[PDB]
């Protein structure tokens, strides 16, 4: 173990010399070690998908081509599945969920945890610190705002933000060239 | 460090291999080598009770049974101790506080950290990204929603939200069979 | 792999049983091994800073002394540099941006990412999951309340909050000795 703690050490101090160097960047050790786009695959996400260490996946997701699943995640499917599209930037500290214990809590642990079903569409954006509780739709084209809470459906084109999250236009102006 | 480097990866991919198999998730590394029951019960957290790797614990932090740490979360009893109820649920994200350091970054370092001690009952929902401030003394069967900043005191069986947090109803329909 | 998984977690009782005992805290596996004090010297952040295992720091990001960077933090100078003043206190979740992908997703992939730099001053706080968006220059002796997000420039000795954040008064009083 004291060998081991001071191999652990040293390699942080070389991978973390390498990253600086390499990608210019310093990551946890954690994402030192995993690689995103393996993780990924492991995972049975699409080509392109990635994924950081410190991201949670819980049950049944599905993911397409092409998303960046940013850290500090949580992409929850344990209630009957969560889908996610194509092109989506999940950004840092975005947790996703088909479950919750608000009623198990409150009953002193006696009611079941509440389970429903939660999809997102292609070419979405979810700024940081968004939360999707479950049984929640959302389109293909959205823009979620960073810092929301989506209590309800949103259909495509749509640009949402605010807790909880309200339409504040289209979002046809994100996807121009 | 080549092939401890080589060894950790390989445990990475068989570790989660397992995990999905038999837990169906996938966690960060840390969490496939931390358990989650073993890690509460050696910070003296009552029976039940379980803790993310990626959770911080400062100073004095009492828990009670059966209740749930999320991940990405901060205890921080550090400033008089804080102290949870049983049955709780701690959101993913939620960082609850006994001091701050507004004074001594705003003073260019020279004034002290400011504490107060921190209280939570039993059979609680704190959700997603829930801050609650050094001081405050949450009472039994509350609910706090999602992206809530909660400042002041809050009674038995309320239901609160918002950034601050304001009284918005009872919590007495979630406590029902 | 069987071994190493078991010397892994030995490391962490023993590890945990010494951070009790001498700091009386409970971290996480890689804040256990990366040191914050040498974390920060490693990426050429000024003395007295110290950084969590758990941030990420991307590309050109400047810091001076004594600050401090907490977990769960996103440090983000991939788009044109980051600049940080001495003696900050930057808060858990917090995440710091010189880039977005907005259009890169809303156009299918098509689009490129979005940047500009960004600076804070010195004597500043950032309060929990913060959020300040590229481009934006904040002062001295800035207090940003938690659950913030910043989309426009804060001047020195303002107290802003909200999403997103508004001028609320000066920062003065919290200076004081």
């Amino acid at each position: 173990h004291m060998i081991l703690l001071k191999e652990l050490k040293e390699l942080f101090f070389l991978r973390t010399t390498y990253y600086l160097k390499k990608y210019n960047r310093s990551l946890p050790f954690g994402d030192m070690i995993v690689d995103r786009w393996d993780k990924a695959k492991l995972l049975g996400f699409g080509e392109g998908t990635s994924i950081y260490d410190s991201s949670i996946v819980l049950g049944e997701v599905k993911v397409g081509k092409d998303t960046w699943i940013g850290p500090n995640t949580i992409l929850d499917g344990s209630g009957g599945g969560l889908i996610i599209g194509s092109n989506c930037s999940i950004s840092a500290g975005v947790q996703i969920y088909t479950h919750d214990t608000v009623r198990k809590s409150l009953s002193g642990g006696k009611a079941d945890i509440d389970k429903a079903s939660t999809r997102i569409g292609s070419d979405c954006y979810l700024g940081p610190n968004t939360i999707i509780v479950k049984g929640v739709k959302i389109g293909d084209r959205v823009v979620v705002g960073a810092n929301s809470l989506v209590l309800k459906d949103i259909p495509s084109d749509c640009k949402v933000f605010g807790s909880p999250a309200v339409i504040i236009t289209d979002s046809l102006n994100y996807q121009r060239n």
